[PDB]
């Protein structure tokens, strides 16, 4: 595999969001993750909408603004038959009526989603190294709120309660990294993009590799 991956550098990575005051996380993990698919299968960057997936999207495990699961995101995107712009559907931070007719308008589509094997860094390097992967980690601790800047060693848990996007990995002074795209917004991190020890074993740092998926197109 490539010593480093960074698909922000490619294109494939769209600005940096804010979830604002809601637990739509799920969303803008699935969201960034088919967002970056379709870049690298089509050619074209479209940044598309969360909200349709807090919307429409809801399951018995998957609750809008009150949290979720990129899998559920991605089955939405599938039985739907495709996902609608950001511009589009725009975001509100609030869970409202699921609009039909937004709904009924698809701009990028996916055609499966696979898991990456669980508590296997190398499963996920490898997932990584050819696109961005939806991850689950915990973010609760006061340490992961508040870092600005440097590879994050914790300390943090490993139960699962917050969702972000793997948008390549890399090596610096001998410590190997994530690169995390957050939805907190730019003021959070290194622009909004957090980058966290890698190949530490097990579940990963945070738990990371605990819960890891990621969209398929067939045809490139």
């Amino acid at each position: 595999l490539p010593d480093y991956v960074d698909w922000r550098s490619s294109g494939a990575v769209v600005d940096i969001k804010d979830q604002g005051q809601c637990g739509s996380c799920w969303a803008f993990s699935t969201i960034a993750a088919v967002e970056g698919i379709n870049k690298i299968a089509t050619g074209d960057l479209i940044s598309l909408s969360e909200q349709e997936l807090v919307d429409c999207g809801r399951t018995q495990n998957t609750r809008g603004c009150d949290g979720g699961f990129m899998t559920d995101g991605f089955q939405f995107i599938i039985n739907n038959g495709g996902i609608n712009t950001e511009a589009n559907y725009p975001y509100t931070a609030e869970e409202g009526q699921c609009n039909l007719d937004l709904q009924q308008e698809k701009y990028v589509s996916i055609d499966t989603y696979e898991n990456v094997p669980y508590n296997n860094e190398w499963a996920l390097q490898t997932a990584v190294a050819y696109q961005p992967v939806s991850v689950a980690l915990e973010a609760a601790g006061y340490n992961f709120q508040h870092y600005s800047s440097g590879i994050f060693t914790g300390p943090c848990g490993t139960a699962v309660d917050h969702a972000v996007t793997i948008v390549g990995y890399g090596t610096e002074g001998g410590i190997d990294y994530w690169i995390v795209k957050n939805s907190w917004g730019t003021t959070w991190g290194e622009e909004g993009y957090m980058r966290i020890q890698r190949n530490v074993g097990g579940v990963g740092q945070c738990g990371i590799a605990k819960k890891a998926s990621y969209p398929v197109k067939y045809y490139n």
